[PDB]
């Protein structure tokens, strides 16, 4: 989670 | 991966 691939900033899953 | 939890800088492996 947080930033970059998962839950958050960028891939995955939130923001970008 | 990349920042806050999982393979990157935080919580998890690698960075901190």
């Amino acid at each position: 989670v947080g930033a970059x691939a998962x839950v958050x900033w960028x891939w995955x899953w939130x923001g970008x």
